[PDB]
């Protein structure tokens, strides 16, 4: 059922919100600013930008017909991470730890 589905995508954004992940989770917490000193080319860089506050307005909006959908918003936010930074930037490896934790919930529902 994709109403229970659902449910269990908010389920997943909560855990990843949670002070249990808090360390890594926090740069994905709300938009990039694009403003801020070093992201000058981001809005070049990343063409469709995404983050866990706006998944979560999506959800609220029903935006996401199926756990798919959602999905793709909350990879994209991770794929947005690891192509605009440096491979050994420190960011890359928090999106790695947090999309640990997104893909193991995600596989298991
Ligand atoms: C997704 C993302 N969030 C941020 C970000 C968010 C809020 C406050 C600061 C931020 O800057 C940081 C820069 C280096 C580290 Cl280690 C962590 C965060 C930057 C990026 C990105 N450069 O991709």
């Amino acid at each position: 059922s994709h109403m229970e589905q659902l449910k269990c995508c908010s389920g997943i954004l909560k855990e990843m919100f949670a002070k249990k992940h808090a360390a890594y989770a926090w740069p994905f917490y709300k938009p990039v600013d694009v403003e801020a000193l070093g992201l000058h080319d981001y809005c070049d860089i990343i063409k469709h930008p995404m983050d866990m506050s706006t998944i979560k307005s999506k959800l609220e909006a029903r935006e996401y017909r199926d756990a798919q959908e959602f999905g793709a918003d909350v990879r994209l936010m991770f794929s947005n991470c690891y192509k605009y930074n440096p491979p050994d930037h420190e960011v890359v490896a928090m999106a790695r730890k947090l999309q640990d934790v997104f893909e193991m919930r995600f596989a298991k529902m």
